[PDB]
């Protein structure tokens, strides 16, 4: 029979053995396992989406994007296991490189020196540069979506909320990393929403504490304005939405808090870059290639070793809202090339 982990079956043998609980991912339980073919311990995520439309849809979408993307700072799929007939397939197991932890857990437990911060930040933007080059917005960068290994290699996870970057909410664990414009007008304008999310992660690395921990929807904007200050007139004039602009004008005045008051031990170049990432106005916010070229990342900056996508990625939006059972069939087809062959 199959091995079991906290009452959950992991029918991944004979190739993968000696399973052990790591944690809960956003889509299912994650265990570590020994790969008997490559002689190495790997991470295996178990996914059970076929009891709902939204899970099947997001599963199919994630498998397609991670299979097309190939970059060292973005999580890759090494293998996929499922039953040989669609009628048996009640679960899907995705296999990936074993890392040590996520940035969420690391920051709850330990200090990061400037070199670790600097190197982690470089890798987030390196990976993000590839994603944005494919015309994709992540829209949910946060510490829990960043995996680290023991040699400080960093990988980005979770394109569940990813979209094309052209002009066009639900439940999420945290709004602490959402850019202000997302709640002030068009639903996540541009690539600057991700740069905002990365700035928030930088701040959190400097202090081990999230910078904008809103306790509810409107509170999130109060946290942001309480540090950045009230928007200037120029910045106010970039808020296109009538109600948003009015709402901003109705709020109490707040003065800017200097960065070196919040982060008194931080490298002044780090705070300079942070200032440019956490700019209220998304049109003035620093872009990924410019951020990589900031003096703070001079040690690692190397545009010959910062690859871009071969082409733009396209999401087939019509597959969304297809019937539960049809999505099950497409996931069977997409996972077929990992089934023992030839
Ligand atoms: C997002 C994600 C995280 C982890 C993971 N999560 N964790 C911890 C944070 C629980 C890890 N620790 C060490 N190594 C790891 N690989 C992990 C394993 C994963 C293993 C497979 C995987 O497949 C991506 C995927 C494919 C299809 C649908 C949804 C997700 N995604 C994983």
């Amino acid at each position: 029979g199959p091995e079991m982990v906290r009452g959950q079956v992991f029918d991944v043998g004979p190739r993968y053995t000696n399973l052990s609980y790591i944690g809960e991912g956003a889509y299912g339980m994650v265990c570590s396992a020994y790969d008997n073919l490559n002689k190495v311990r790997v991470a295996i995520k178990k996914i059970s989406p076929f009891e709902h439309q939204t899970y099947c849809q997001r599963t199919l979408r994630e498998i397609k994007i991670l299979l097309r993307f190939r970059h060292e700072n973005i999580i890759g799929i090494n293998d996929i296991i499922r039953a040989p007939t669609i009628e048996q397939m009640k679960d899907v197991y995705i296999v990936a490189d074993l890392m040590e932890t996520d940035l969420y857990k690391l920051l709850k437990t330990q200090h990061l020196s400037n070199d670790h911060i600097c190197y982690f930040l470089y890798q987030i933007l390196r990976g993000l540069k590839y994603i944005h080059s494919a015309n994709v917005l992540h829209r949910d960068l946060k510490p829990s979506n960043l995996l680290l290994n023991t040699t400080c290699d960093l990988k980005i996870l979770d394109f569940g909320l990813a979209r094309v970057a052209d002009p066009d909410t639900e439940y999420v664990a945290t709004r602490w990393y959402r850019a202000p414009e997302i709640m002030l007008n068009s639903k996540g304008y541009t690539k600057s929403i991700d740069i905002w999310s990365v700035g928030c992660i930088l701040a959190e690395m400097l202090s081990n504490r999230p910078i904008f921990p809103g306790k509810h929807y409107l509170d999130q904007l109060n946290h942001i304005l309480g540090i950045l200050g009230s928007p200037s007139q120029e910045d106010l004039n970039c808020i296109i939405n009538l109600k948003a602009r009015n709402y901003l004008l109705s709020l109490p005045h707040k003065n800017k808090v200097p960065w070196n008051r919040l982060f008194p031990n931080a490298d002044s170049k780090a705070l300079d870059l942070l200032d440019k990432m956490l700019t209220f106005n998304p049109h003035k916010r620093i872009e990924v290639e410019q951020a990589l070229a900031h003096p703070y990342l001079e040690q690692y900056y190397d545009p010959s070793d910062e690859p871009i996508a071969e082409a733009p990625f396209k999401f087939d939006m019509e597959l969304d809202d297809l019937p539960k059972e049809k999505l099950k069939e497409l996931i069977f087809e997409e996972t077929a090339r990992f089934q023992p062959g030839y």
